[PDB]
């Protein structure tokens, strides 16, 4: 996160670390609990994973540092790419992470919502995107979960900065117009997250975006709404 702050032990228990563990342990994206037994993270992800057996979800992390040899995990059974999918910035940039066991949810691990039915054309004032990203090119993953407000920004106004893509329905935007707070490289896969009448609901996916925090540039999500019905099928 660019021109994020900080945030607090517990602030944003939905929000998973996918660490990665070939050829070393590191922080490889976000996701989210959707679920008690899955997450919900993006499909440019798995890139370079070779099976879901070098996967390992950490849950009610704040600091990585936090994360020993001791600390539990959740081994990831199944990993689920929509079929569509080919490349971030082409759409359908969604996974689903199904895991080995059943999370029993806390104050530390809790579920986010899907976009309600019924909240088709409910006007999001209130979003929010959290991860251990970069705060500039050329940065390292951070230490202390990240979280930055940020502003959806109509499909029409996303299309007019991106005319070299095809900015589709299945994608939603977000950015302020001179730029200083974003998502970028590391907080790939994490929650778009935003508050209705009180509850949280996951409305984006952090997929792409054309540097990070750049004016007029804004972040580029998946917009989760649009593929509840394949999350219910893959999950029912
Ligand atoms: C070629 C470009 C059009 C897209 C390209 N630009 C990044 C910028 C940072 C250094 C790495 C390359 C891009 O995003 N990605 C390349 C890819 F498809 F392999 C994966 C994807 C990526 O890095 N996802 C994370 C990300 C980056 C910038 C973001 C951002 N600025 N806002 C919200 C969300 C943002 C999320």
């Amino acid at each position: 996160i660019v021109g994020g702050t900080a945030s607090v032990r517990g602030e944003w228990p939905w929000q998973v670390t996918l660490h990665t563990t070939s050829p070393t342990q590191r922080h490889l994206c976000g996701g989210s609990i959707i679920g008690n037994q899955w997450i919900l993270t993006a499909a440019h992800c798995f890139y370079g994973v070779e099976s879901p057996k070098i996967l390992r979800v950490y849950s009610g992390i704040l600091n990585q540092s936090e994360i020993k040899e001791d600390t539990s995990f959740f081994g990831v059974q199944e990993i689920i790419i929509h079929d569509q999918y080919k490349m971030a910035e082409s759409g359908y940039d969604i996974a689903l992470l199904k895991l080995e066991t059943t999370v029993n949810y806390t104050d530390s691990q809790r579920p986010i919502s899907l976009p309600s039915k019924g909240d088709r054309n409910v006007i999001y004032t209130d979003c929010w995107v959290t991860g251990w990203g970069y705060r500039k090119l050329r940065d390292k993953i951070q230490n202390t979960l990240q979280k930055a407000k940020i502003p959806l920004v109509t499909n029409e106004e996303c299309q007019k900065r991106y005319r070299g893509h095809k900015i589709t329905h299945k994608m939603i935007c977000a950015g302020y117009r001179e730029g200083g707070k974003d998502a970028c490289k590391g907080d790939s896969g994490g929650p778009l997250s935003c508050k209705h009448n009180e509850v949280w609901h996951l409305v984006g996916i952090t997929s792409w975006g054309e540097g990070c925090a750049q004016r007029e540039r804004p972040g580029v999500y998946t917009n989760v709404v649009e593929y509840v019905d394949w999350i219910l099928e893959k999950t029912q």
